[PDB]
């Protein structure tokens, strides 16, 4: 039921004009029959896909309590707010995609605690600082999308962001 809470949450602070969140009561036993949301076995959310859904709102402090969850997908809505610091405790993220949204803070630097996550993607946003340093820890990275940011400060090509071409990132008010 603690799940069952943290997406009621989630779904009360947004609003929705087609109407693609009715399915979400918390009178259930368990999150797992709501729609667009996947589950695994022991009844656990392990996938939250809304993709074109035309959400507006902003995003909410109790989206990290959910431990099992993968594959986390909030793009082109407009989410307008500041990425919440309970990413951090999301020990089992792999893709975090959130862009041609509008969502607006700088990249919280415990974003780099997830030790296992292989895509990011954060384009199209208007994010007002510089990039962390402590994602460079992370060697599982596979593909960095900051791109059409008002990104500002020193690049990392140091560790994993050696390895990823810097035309990923481009269109900032610094880049140098
Ligand atoms: C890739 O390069 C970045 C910076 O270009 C590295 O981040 C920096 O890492 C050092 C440690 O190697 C940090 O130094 C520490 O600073 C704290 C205070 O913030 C201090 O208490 C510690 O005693 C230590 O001196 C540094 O802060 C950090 N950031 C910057 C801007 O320098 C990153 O570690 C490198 N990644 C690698 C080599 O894999
Ligand atoms: C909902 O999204 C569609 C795109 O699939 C768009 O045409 C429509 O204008 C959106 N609705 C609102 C109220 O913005
Ligand atoms: C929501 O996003 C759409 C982008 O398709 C935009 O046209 C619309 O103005 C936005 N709604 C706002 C800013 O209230
Ligand atoms: C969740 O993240 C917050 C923000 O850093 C942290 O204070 C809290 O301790 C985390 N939860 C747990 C159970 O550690
Ligand atoms: C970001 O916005 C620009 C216009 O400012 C647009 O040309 C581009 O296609 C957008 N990015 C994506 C991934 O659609």
């Amino acid at each position: 039921n603690i799940e069952g809470d943290a997406l009621n949450a989630l779904k009360t602070n947004l609003a929705d004009p087609n109407n693609v969140l009715q399915s979400w009561d918390p009178t259930l036993v368990n999150p797992c029959t709501w729609f667009h949301v996947t589950c695994n076995s022991e009844n656990s959310v392990t996938r939250v896909d809304l993709g074109n859904a035309n959400l507006s709102g902003q995003l909410v402090p109790q989206l990290g309590q959910l431990p099992n969850l993968q594959y986390l997908e909030l793009y082109s809505n407009n989410i307008s707010g500041r990425i919440p610091f309970e990413l951090g405790n999301l020990t089992n993220l792999v893709s975090l995609d959130l862009y041609l949204n509008r969502l607006n803070g700088p990249i919280p630097d415990t974003l780099g605690k997830l030790q296992k996550l292989r895509f990011l993607r954060l384009n199209n946003n208007s994010l007002n600082g510089r990039i962390p340093m402590l994602l460079t820890t992370v060697i599982s990275l596979q593909v960095l999308d900051l791109s059409n940011n008002n990104l500002t400060g020193p690049v990392p090509v140091n560790g994993s962001f050696s390895l990823f071409t810097p035309i990923s990132f481009a269109n900032n008010p610094l880049d140098i």
